[PDB]
């Protein structure tokens, strides 16, 4: 299931993690916390790794999308709070108390089917967050009436326990701020017709916490800033500069010379124009190297190197400057020399955003950890 | 890792690729064999219980791309042939020994090489598969004489077995059969300078197999058909019946009704046109379901709904053309009511093959059997 016998492999740099997460806090107000969200295996980069990474950093909770990913925090023994930011069915809501786990909750229907199979006043209550959808429109609470409702539901009950209430900003990242803000209005709108005010008040992300400091609230998201990863993706330029912490390597496990009018790869799309040396590099789009990426260029000997020809599932091939023995270390992702492959380039290729193409990677890829 | 606590789910028909694999088999020259490539975890089935899926429909042997991958289907107690298609770096030849694994070598230096390692009388051969290039650019000896070269010496040291010859096609799929005409010339050449051959000669695929039956060899290396698909997308129709084994859901965990002119998703790039349902759905482009898979329409109660808004890391939305409360089922990938989504239609949103969507679903999807 994981290829340790293959050269492909996956280094991360946690102490970026932690720098990229340091620096972060220290533009925060001794109020404001900071959650390091890690669903999705870190971004491609490891959960347990990336949120202990974190944690050195000032990390004093943690965001996950799934239950059993914070059951593995959990289990991991991080004691911090772990956030899930998506809904959860309620035939595991026993789960979320035996874990201590804090949910999202958008509905009113929800916490009153929730009520019920659940100990009068239990000596765990159950710590709550509820979403308020001020311009997302995926999840949350529409109405300052119903977000209020809410409230008074959650208020009422022992057995419930309400740490959070929150929003998400769908353009954070983006140089219009005009859709941002009535965001903000929509969820001042909401917390308005509010009394009380529970611990945690959140509605930044990384894009938020970059571009948008002066935005309310006592406790930010951190995501893909802590992997160094522009969340603009080139739009704009961090407040601070961010340690990239995604490297990926393979190495030429084939060489040698084509002749002229040679096709090489599926349906032959590639056709040699002369005598070219081609490398054999053993890393597919079953890796997670996808076929658009074709024509991309990755490194060797620091020199530039095109992906010719089809990527196949298992591997692909490359045009080598000059001979070269099979061994030499092929930089997919990373500097070498002068020149540096970074995710945001990958991504453009693929015309996607970093955060798909780190996901993306497989688990069948061998991350090793500085 | 696996999110057995949220409701998408990748269910797997291990009875349809037993029954591709049959109807393939009597198709068969009879004098031959069918191995089955179960690699990249079985093309996303899952390869130990899609391999014997495979065993019980005919197969005999079993191609993996990594000697990781190889080591799995001996643990799990197949004791059928098993052999890795890519060179195997020298370092691991006496796992090789150690699990009885048939190699591919593709160079004279390698198996001088693995001789040094291997011991005269070790009463265990290395069964090795020489693979000789054709045609596709990969991997494999070039010239006839190089391979007499190769084959000559591996029956010469006898601490190796040589269990046969092959190659790969690049264009069998294709309706236009000049390229692998060519290739097959190319491979009856080397074929024609050996004065004996092995027990196994094998160049069909899943491809080569269904379109051009007719090609010399003893065994086929049966691939993406065995899963049900058209190992050419649409551009023709196979021999026979094939039968998707791979099926996708997940369920609405949240349903709203917005009014006109608000915004969805990331970026704002979607906004009600006018007063509208909207559904969410737990599965985003951490899972593999691909940003660009926007506007794709997935099934609700048999009624195509559109994906609106930005598909997100851990989900997305999708407009519901009707009123319908959370938990009915979601069909992404599959059949309901009269509507079917399949993987190629999947693919070609995507802009690519179907091999590539069904590698990409992630590891965190949970895969149902019977
Ligand atoms: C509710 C919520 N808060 C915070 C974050 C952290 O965002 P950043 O990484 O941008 O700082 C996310 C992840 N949102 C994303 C990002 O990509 N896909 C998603 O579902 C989220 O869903
Ligand atoms: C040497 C070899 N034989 C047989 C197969 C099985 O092919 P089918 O699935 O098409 O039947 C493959 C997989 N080749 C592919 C397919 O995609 N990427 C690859 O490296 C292969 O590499």
């Amino acid at each position: 299931v994981v290829g340790w016998h293959r050269p492909t492999r996956l280094h991360i740099d946690t102490q970026a993690i932690t720098e990229n997460v340091q620096k972060e806090c220290q533009r925060l107000p001794e109020g404001t916390a900071l959650f390091a969200v890690v669903k999705a295996n870190g971004y491609g980069h490891g959960a347990v790794e990336s949120a202990k990474a974190a944690k050195k950093g000032g990390a004093t909770g943690f965001c996950v999308a799934l239950l059993d990913e914070a059951i593995e925090l959990r289990e991991a023994g991080v004691q911090d709070p772990i956030l899930i930011l998506s809904v959860v069915d309620l035939a595991y809501v026993p789960l979320l108390i035996q874990y201590d786990l804090s949910v999202t909750v958008a509905t009113q229907e929800w916490l009153e089917a929730a009520l019920q199979q659940l100990t009068p006043e239990s000596n765990t209550p159950l710590r709550v967050h509820l979403k308020v959808d001020t311009g997302m429109g995926r999840i949350g609470f529409l109405t300052p009436e119903e977000t209020k409702q809410a409230v008074r539901f959650v208020q009422s009950h022992k057995e419930f326990l309400w740490e959070g209430i929150f929003t998400h900003f769908s353009t954070a990242d983006e140089i219009d701020t005009s859709y941002f803000e009535k965001q903000a209005g929509r969820f001042k709108a909401v917390l308005a017709v509010l009394e009380e005010l529970p611990r945690y008040v959140h509605v930044s992300n990384s894009a938020t916490a970059l571009w948008h400091p002066d935005v309310p609230g006592n406790m930010i998201r951190y995501g893909v800033a802590m992997y160094g990863l522009n969340p603009s993706g080139n739009k704009l330029a961090p407040s601070y500069a961010l340690k990239p912490a995604l490297r990926l390597t393979s190495e030429l496990i084939h060489v040698k010379r084509l002749a002229a009018g040679e096709g090489i790869g599926y349906g032959e799309t590639y056709v040699t124009e002369a005598e070219e040396w081609i490398g054999t590099v053993p890393i597919g789009y079953a890796d997670g190297w996808l076929r658009h990426l074709q024509g991309f260029t990755v490194l060797v000997n620091g020199k530039r190197c095109e992906i010719v020809g089809r990527v196949c599932m298992d591997q692909c091939m490359i045009r080598l400057a000059e001979e070269v023995p099979v061994g030499p270390v092929v930089t997919l992702v990373g500097k070498d020399g002068n020149e540096e492959n970074t995710l945001q380039m990958v991504a453009e290729k693929l015309e996607t955003i970093h955060y798909e193409v780190a996901c993306t990677f497989s688990q069948r890829i061998p991350r090793e950890y500085n």
